[PDB]
């Protein structure tokens, strides 16, 4: 079945904990923000960790070049997943993917805002395993939605061989839109965080996803 | 104008970096809290090396992909005077982040590492943006990539462009020449500054060539 990760995308740790405490047990994945690392920097990581050492950790750090070192920096604090933005230059991935092999993590390939088929077949040559396939919230709130050319692009993907992850302010209702392709992962932020029942938010789309898939 | 000098700190911690601020703050124009150091330390960087140095330009490295207001108002809370956006990001997120800029007196660039396009370019100059960073990744440099002629041609194009470029990206003292006859507005040293034997003579250097090659 997809997954369902929790982007913790809050200021300070006090913040992220108000979610955490409430639905770490009902996701499969936490996501320490880009907002959480800006906000608190790598303690982020290792501080969610030693709370939720059976969960798997996401650093959602978007590495723009400087590979290894901000990889390494991840997983020294124990991340298990790292995420690499699109536009970074192919050394720059290859760099974070050695770093997490010394450690048994994983390198995602965010895919928010401009990139080309072509930097996709260098990213699965380069033995890159993972994409995030992301609605630019800034997009979002432009007014972009979600739409066929989307549905497209996430099975061209698969079909090169990615697992994919799915996000960009996800609501229940998106869900069906996705029907039918292997999609590795859900993420939901706001929509899990800013729920009136963040643990109703949680348990509804792991139901859902069930009856999808 | 004489291109000026932003050191670029890419220390994992405050202490790391003070280490450096304390030799060269006064020898450089612009003190730049590098992605590694954001990482490291979250925004509490840019508050405290602002606290430290409010006479200098702070700018902040947060390379964002998006979530432009959202980080950006993070960097501006903590007094940053710039912020720079990654060159994929969606054209909201580069108008977020100006936004916010404005209400606080400060500015965005958008960082040129990696793959973008020259229609990218004009939606950032239509956007209002001013300023970008000429990047050369510094893992493609350690992979053997050289300064070339298509940077120059690039850089040139961007200037004509109305862009104010800094040019970054392993900066040593002898690349400085490549450049002369573009009116670069910055430099960016981070390693030939914060790892030579006398960073402060590192960036005399810097200064004195830029001087020259400038004058
Ligand atoms: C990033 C941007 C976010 O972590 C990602 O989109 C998930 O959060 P939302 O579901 O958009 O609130
Ligand atoms: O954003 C960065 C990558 C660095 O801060 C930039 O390249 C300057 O540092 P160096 O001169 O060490 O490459
Ligand atoms: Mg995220
Ligand atoms: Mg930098």
């Amino acid at each position: 079945l997809p997954m369902l990760q929790v982007a913790l995308d809050n200021q300070t740790m006090d913040s992220a904990y108000e979610t955490t405490r409430l639905i770490a047990e009902e996701v499969d994945i936490i996501e320490v923000g880009t907002i959480l690392c800006v906000g608190e920097g790598v303690r982020a990581v290792r501080d969610l960790k030693a709370l939720y050492p059976h969960k798997i950790v996401l650093a959602d750090a978007k590495i723009a070049d400087a590979g290894k070192i901000l990889s390494r920096m991840c997983f020294e604090a124990n991340a298990d997943w790292v995420t690499v933005i699109c536009c970074a230059d192919i050394n720059t991935a290859k760099g974070a993917l050695d770093v997490a092999k010394e450690f048994n993590g994983d390198v995602q390939i965010d895919l928010t805002g401009y990139w080309t088929w072509e930097q996709a077949q260098q990213w699965r040559d380069a033995g890159i395993g993972q994409v995030v396939y992301h609605r630019s919230v800034d997009a979002q709130a432009a007014g972009v939605a979600w739409g066929e050319a989307d549905i497209t692009a996430i099975k061209r993907l698969s079909d090169m061989g990615f697992k994919v992850t799915v996000a960009g302010g996800l609501a229940l209702e998106d869900l069906p839109l996705f029907k039918g392709i292997p999609i590795h992962v859900f993420i939901a932020g706001r929509s899990i965080r800013d729920a009136a029942s963040p643990v109703e938010a949680a348990r509804q789309f792991k139901r859902s996803i069930a009856e999808l898939w």
